[PDB]
């Protein structure tokens, strides 16, 4: 009915032995997009030329972690348990109010409309363009009363060529192709949805370095040739080759076990504008030329932060492009001059285990050497995987997006988003929503042009999401406390992590969720 | 059938080896007689018949913008070693998608010397 | 003359992975700095990496 | 098994040993793989060929992430104390064992390919 | 040529290894590999190296008294040590500019590759 | 009653071997 | 109960007032007590004593 409310705003966080619980919702606002008509999407520009097409509907989108855990629970979360992973989820949509705007000359009025529709659907079927799944705003505040406008739903074409226009393959996909649900105040809409089994994402960071896991005490019982000739000088010294048992202290030589790291450089800049060599962004040298690009049917994809690998100290002077960066608090618009203004994750963590981003993977022997001529060693920049080769995977963060959509291909290896998170080949469905039109009063002789006059509306409600994960504790042996996140402010004139005098609530920092030790 | 062949130089090893096929027990047919047999095969990819209808590199939706920076340019102007110093960052915004962060790398890959049809060109 | 022969091709392919005779991408291959300008190597071959994704060769009638 | 535990007189200029009946040396073995493992890596200690030889059990070391090319400890670097485990104490007539399940793996290959990859056709 | 243990240019920084937090770790007899036969003068990295029965010390000028693994029976599937993966074209040819090779030395693994892994030993 | 809608809006078509179902939607405008 | 939500046009020099149906007002009580209490303190707010006496919700802080 009109009088009853058809859902209850219940946001918690409910912890288990095993498995956390958390459920949220938020209020939001759906505006009519593009006049209620699809449009045809395409610019051509060189190295971003795309095509596509814009949509009257909405989706909503709760990829970003914080949008099922407040802070302390994140903390909770990170400072107790080895690893975490979703498996379940249900969404429901309620307390739909369509209002309808009557505008008057200066000043807009707005009143509600009892009997209007709008239409929700999510698609199972993944039959639709998957697209809440990368680098995108739109999902749901954090901060719970907040309340947010709804994203307007737009999908990419194939765009052969460096030149933007479209081919028979190109497709068009229609909404309204779709059966879906129609709702009034009073209806409501539910949905469930269970996550596929998944490696636990790992929340822990290596207390051994891979290299040397052997027993400093002992040393291995094969021998390694040390020297071609005598003394220290290059180019002199007596002929005689000398072998010498591997001992205990030339680590370096052990023979091992396994490879550290699948590897991609990556160009490094200097957070100090002084060190850096001059780069424009525009022109036949903009900056993206020399940052590490695949390049893919004609067009340079920028490599967003890459195969995993280690990168500088959030705090370090030099910063590289395969960490992410986050606004901050402190920044006003959508360009700044410091990087101090901005938030920098790192994955020193990974170094244990796989290749910085900014050095090499290592160096080979690129030559077979001789008496008459010299050793030279090849640097090695890109490096595929090799059998043996054991690495780490980048780590979430609180404010980093949770699943990505495998690919719909023949070949993936390590489904492991590249930004971070838990790689699904069916993830959680996108729910699009709409507001059905409405028709301005219309013309008494009928006319076969389709109708365009229509009543201006917007409509408003709640969403609920919960999600329930499931965790593992640490249960390790070691003695020393460890390092656990913890806020170790400072005193704060406007305390942290909360709403302040203005009102406004930004996060302060970017938080991983690597602080617990484990060895390898 | 092939041998294994050791060096540039062909010659055989202890390791060549020599199959006989009549060292295996096989059906004996006369005009009146005929043979048969089944298999079935191991459950395996379907192969996949279409054509992709988007590019790898851009999934996202074409609307909104990233929630990430990243740094534009060390320096002013649009020349290569000349400007103002400072370095500027920005969110990626729409349009910029060459500089979108994204999940995925597009192929394992050899390089191929290429060709042209036409005689002369080569 | 090659107009007497049938070429297969995999243009499809092109969405997913690299051209067989441009490169793989180009990677940086120096360390930057303010008295030393930035160098990018040309990639011509790369093994298989985490987060790669590609189509196989088509079939043929 | 047979553990016989000696004490060591060592009187001057000659040691003297003797049988201290009642002494306890003590086994654990870890499941949990909660300690580092090293016993797989390169190196002496394993139980000698010839089985009338008699060995030195080795001293168990581990080590600890090294972090940059200094070595000094961060906070990540952590400390195993093997006391902190539970485990069996023996005197002599007292004994030890336990049973462990290797976990399926591929069958190592002992053989050598009679075939060269490159040549495989007719 | 000649090489010193020690110093600037001490063998290690020649014989091919990978960098991990700023420290050179020598890889461990690589990926398996193709490998000289035992007997053969020349000798690669590659192989694992056992004492031998004659020898006294920790150290020996003549490698006539070590023991030399060697993977020969691999080579039928995958490269040599000491030789390359192969050549691919580092460029595109034209009538006017000339066909360049290049020498490929690491190779990450790519669909449809086989290999053998290293052999055990007694 | 006022509040409830009245049906959803599926369009859809279903194909088998011997048959196929089409089914589609619309909205509309009545004037006097 | 008897839950009424208004809603104010707010015209030029008069401000006009009108029943939403379609609003919602939230109540929860916490029993948990997780919540500060300040019910218990010297403050105004309190039902007041006369019944023919309407009341203004003290606000929470
Ligand atoms: N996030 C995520 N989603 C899906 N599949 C993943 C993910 N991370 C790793 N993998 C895959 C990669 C390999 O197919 C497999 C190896 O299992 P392993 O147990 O890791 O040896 O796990």
């Amino acid at each position: 009915g009109v009088g009853n409310a058809s859902g209850d705003w219940h946001c918690d966080s409910t912890w288990s032995e095993g498995k956390v619980t958390t459920t949220s919702t938020r209020t939001w606002v759906l505006p009519t997009y593009n006049n209620h008509l699809y449009l045809r999407l395409g610019t051509t520009s060189n190295s971003n030329t795309y095509n596509g097409f814009s949509t009257p509907w909405g989706y909503f989108d709760f990829n970003r972690f914080h949008c099922h855990f407040s802070p302390r629970d994140w903390q909770r979360l990170i400072n107790n348990n080895w690893g975490l992973r979703p498996k379940a989820m249900r969404v429901k949509i309620f307390n739909i109010q369509v209002k309808e705007v009557t505008t008057s000359n200066g000043e807009t009025t707005v009143a509600n409309n009892l009997t209007s529709t709008v239409q929700i659907f999510a698609d199972s079927s993944y039959e639709l363009p998957y697209v809440m799944d990368a680098g995108q705003e739109g999902s749901l505040p954090p901060f719970p009363n907040d309340v947010f406008m709804v994203p307007q739903y737009g999908y990419c074409g194939i765009v052969t060529g460096e030149n933007q226009n479209q081919t028979d393959r190109n497709a068009f996909y229609c909404l309204e192709y779709f059966p879906s649900q129609m709702l009034r105040t009073g209806n409501n809409f539910e949905m469930a949805y269970n996550f596929e089994k998944v490696p636990f994402h790992s929340m822990y960071a290596h207390s051994q370095s891979l290299d040397r896991l052997m027993n400093p005490l002992l040393d291995q019982y094969l021998w390694h040739l040390q020297s071609t000739t005598s003394g220290e000088t290059l180019n002199q010294g007596n002929a005689a080759t000398t072998f010498g048992k591997i001992r205990s202290g030339d680590f370096a030589f052990y023979r091992k076990n396994w490879l550290p790291g699948p590897c991609v450089k990556q160009q490094r800049f200097s957070k100090t504008a002084s060190q850096n060599y001059k780069i424009p962004a525009s022109g036949g040298n903009a900056l993206l030329k020399y940052d590490t690009h695949y390049t893919l049917n004609n067009r340079w994809s920028n490599i967003a932060p890459g195969p995993p690998m280690a990168t500088a100290g959030p705090s370090d002077g030099d910063f590289s492009n395969a960490q992410l960066i986050f606004p901050g608090p402190s920044v006003t618009g959508n360009t700044t001059t410091s990087a101090n203004n901005l938030l920098f994750t790192s994955e020193e963590e990974i170094a244990a285990t796989n290749p910085r981003d900014t050095d090499m993977f290592g160096q080979i022997a690129d030559n077979n050497q001789n008496a008459t001529t010299a050793p030279i060693t090849g640097n090695v920049t890109a490096m595929g995987v090799l059998p043996g080769m054991v690495w780490q995977n980048r780590d979430i963060y609180y404010q980093g997006p949770i699943w990505a959509k495998i690919p719909h291909a023949d070949g993936h290896f390590h489904p492991s988003p590249l930004i971070g998170g838990f790689g699904l080949k069916h993830p959680p469905p996108q729910i699009f929503i709409k507001n059905t039109p409405v028709p301005a009063n219309p013309a008494t002789t009928f006319t076969a042009a389709r109708v365009d006059s229509f009543i201006t509306q917007y409509s408003t409600g709640q969403v609920a999401v919960q999600i329930e994960w499931e965790i593992e504790k640490e249960r390790s042996k070691r003695w020393n406390p460890e390092v656990q996140f913890t806020s170790n402010y400072g005193n704060q004139s406007s305390m942290l992590w909360a709403p302040d005098t203005t009102g406004k609530y930004t996060e302060p920092r970017v938080i991983g969720s690597r602080y617990l030790t484990n060895h390898l």
